[PDB]
């Protein structure tokens, strides 16, 4: 109920986002066995819990608005608005803990030093928060160790998986309506050398539809795994970024990789990697899981080009946008509202990850699992589970940055395109 500093050490470094540092349980206490614990992040970069206009946006749903403490506040998120519409089967909202002030001071310490120093330059465990997320672990495939066996997990980052079709979409950046942002986005952080290169990874591909598309995006994502792909044997990353993007998969990584799969994936030396591939492509497909996410990311109807002049609306400033439409800025508040709350709920779905968890059918379920995928190849009956991660509420204010960067964004592109 209270975690203290002496329990810091059975914590051990998971990895991170931009807004949390999450820890996997290392100890014995039923209590925390196969949860992983996670922990709000303080940025010396932004500086109760909702802010003003926040409230009245999310209006609609008081269990948020009076939420004494930010990590009560995602639970809520979670709970009353993410999963009505993404379904309570794959998602879950943690419970909460409470933290002393020692533990957190105790944990960052006793990490600092598995973060990445960037991570870490930009900020740590905000230890000023009395509470904490724990989380069933889903790097593990069932929540109480009676463990089915090894358990191979697949963290995926899918980020927006369409093209805009806006009828708000500046005269210039009409290329937003071919090219998916996140091809386009590659560009500037190659720019900003927050990646060595451009990832072969196409959302369009993932969320197609085509179960062949499908398999096409997961070798990308395999290729290039920059921070969309991850996969944990046991809870231990195996490939991918620690709290960070990584690199291309060398053939020293790839066969690390390669390696680690041994009796997991039942193949020949050298081929588990093509058949884990085919494995994670068919589960993600017939689970079908990503439509629904897609279509929460639909959610963005109008673009940040259209949903930004809504913000500005809500929020009572005058357009800046619009200098000396006819059109968004005739709606009622009221459908205002609607707008810039779904785009919020939209940029959650296109920053969440699904972790997928593997592990071999077993001829003993008191109910037999109703999802697997049958390799063909190794003959092998593999049970999955889907369940989504990173569910944060996006702050309001962040509009207006939403539209600089999409802006910038566009614009980089559009210059680099130029380039004939
Ligand atoms: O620090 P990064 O590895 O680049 O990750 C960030 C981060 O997502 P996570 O922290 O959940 O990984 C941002 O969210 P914050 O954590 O900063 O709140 C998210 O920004 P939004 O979700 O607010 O859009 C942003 O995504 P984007 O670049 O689409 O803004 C994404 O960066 P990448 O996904 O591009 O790495
Ligand atoms: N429920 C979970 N089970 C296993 N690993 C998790 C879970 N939640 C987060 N992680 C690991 O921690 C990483 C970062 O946590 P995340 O929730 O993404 O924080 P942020 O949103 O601040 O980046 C995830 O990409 C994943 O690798
Ligand atoms: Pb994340
Ligand atoms: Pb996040
Ligand atoms: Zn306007």
């Amino acid at each position: 109920m209270i975690l203290e500093e002496k329990d810091a050490s059975d914590w051990i470094y998971r990895g991170e986002g931009g807004a949390n540092l999450v820890l996997a349980y290392a100890g014995s206490s039923p209590l925390f066995v196969g949860k992983v614990i996670r922990i709000q992040k303080a940025r010396r970069n932004d500086k109760s819990v909702l802010t003003s206009d926040e409230q009245h946006l999310w209006r609609e749903n008081n269990e948020l608005i009076s939420s004494p403490n930010k990590e009560v506040l995602e639970q809520r998120y979670v709970q009353n608005v993410i999963i009505p519409l993404l379904g309570p089967k794959h998602v879950d909202a943690g419970v909460r803990v409470s933290v002393s002030k020692e533990f957190l001071e105790c944990v960052d310490k006793k990490v600092t030093k598995q973060r990445p120093l960037w991570r870490v330059n930009a900020a740590n465990v905000d230890t000023s928060h009395d509470s904490a997320l724990i989380l069933n672990d889903h790097s593990l495939f069932s929540q109480g160790i009676t463990s089915g066996g090894d358990c191979i997990s697949v963290e995926i980052k899918p980020k927006c998986g369409f093209l805009p079709t806006s009828r708000f979409i500046g005269k210039e950046n009409m290329l937003k309506t071919s090219v998916s942002r996140f091809k386009m986005h590659q560009l500037l952080k190659l720019e900003y050398i927050e990646i060595s290169e451009e990832s072969e990874y196409d959302p369009l591909d993932l969320f197609s539809g085509s179960k062949e598309r499908v398999l096409e995006a997961i070798k990308a994502l395999y290729s290039t795994p920059q921070n969309n792909f991850r996969v944990f044997l046991n809870g231990s990353l195996i490939l991918g970024g620690s709290g960070e993007s990584t690199g291309r998969t060398s053939p020293e990584i790839g066969y690390a990789f390669e390696d680690a799969l041994k009796g997991f994936i039942q193949s020949e030396d050298g081929h588990r990697t093509e058949c884990f591939l085919q494995l994670v492509s068919d589960a993600v497909y017939g689970s079908g899981v990503l439509d629904r996410l897609l279509e929460i990311q639909k959610l963005d109807k109008l673009d940040i080009e259209g949903a930004i002049h809504c913000y500005y609306d809500i929020i009572n400033q005058p357009c800046p946008i619009c200098k000396e439409e006819l059109s968004l800025h005739a709606l009622p508040l009221d459908e205002s509202l609607k707008i810039v709350k779904e785009y919020l709920i939209a940029a959650t779905a296109k920053d969440c990850s699904i972790m997928i968890s593997f592990q071999s059918r077993n001829a003993w379920d008191s109910e037999p699992s109703g999802d697997y995928v049958s390799l063909k190849p190794t003959n092998q009956t593999f049970d999955y589970k889907v369940h989504f991660i990173d569910l944060s509420l996006k702050p309001l204010k962040r509009m207006e940055s939403y539209y600089k960067l999409d802006k910038k964004i566009i614009s980089f592109y559009n210059r680099k395109q130029k380039a004939e």
